[PDB]
């Protein structure tokens, strides 16, 4: 079970905590990976949680490429969880270093409605360049189900905690 988290809102939890080792001990029925629209997992929170499957999400995602073709930014799917989670929910945040819009963040939120409880990273806050403060107020103003983010970087988390309580 989820442990150690601070409410933020009625719906939003935080914690400084590892994703893969909060996956690991709380085996959640979903776990939220940022991913790019190739499901390539090749580092940021993408390759931490692939890496802790053994490359098994990476073979996994390559079938899917292969069958379905690629995700659209803001979009999403949902594949096995393998030894992390039921599910494992795969969504695709704006590379706003990129061009990609920002208001494409809203509708990477939005996939996560269509899940009761989630164990999540914050969308676009790593290699794609946004601002993970923004990140989070976005997913405040748009996720309505229970989510649990995980921050690894405690300066990080402090400085979101500070804003936000
Ligand atoms: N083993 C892990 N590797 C990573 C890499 C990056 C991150 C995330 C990506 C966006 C914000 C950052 C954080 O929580 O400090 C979390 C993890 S957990």
């Amino acid at each position: 079970s989820f442990s150690g988290y601070l409410k933020l809102t009625d719906n939003v939890y935080i914690k400084n905590a590892d994703i893969v080792e909060e996956a690991k001990k709380v085996k959640p029925t979903v776990v939220v990976n940022a991913a790019n629209v190739y499901l390539k997992h090749g580092g940021g929170v993408a390759g931490a949680l692939n890496k802790a499957t053994n490359n098994a999400m990476q073979v996994e995602s390559d079938d899917y490429i292969a069958t379905n073709g690629p995700l659209k930014v803001g979009g999403s799917c949902v594949l096995s969880g393998h030894n992390l989670a039921k599910h494992c929910l795969h969504v695709v945040g704006p590379n706003v270093n990129k061009g990609e819009d920002i208001q494409l963040l809203k509708s990477a939120y939005e996939n996560f409605n269509q899940h009761e409880v989630l164990l999540a990273p914050l969308l676009s806050a790593g290699i794609f360049g946004a601002d993970p403060i923004h990140s989070l107020r976005v997913c405040v103003d748009t996720v309505r189900t229970n989510v649990y983010l995980a921050v690894f970087d405690k300066n990080l988390y402090d400085k979101l905690v500070s804003s936000f309580l």
